[PDB]
């Protein structure tokens, strides 16, 4: 439910905000 997934690893964030933060952390 509201699964914002990181196109770099298996990570689905509940918030789109969280996704943005994660993606900019998920540089590796
Ligand atoms: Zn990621």
């Amino acid at each position: 439910s509201s699964d914002f997934c990181c196109p770099k690893c298996q990570y689905q964030a509940p918030d789109m905000d969280t996704l943005q933060i994660h993606v900019m952390e998920c540089i590796e």
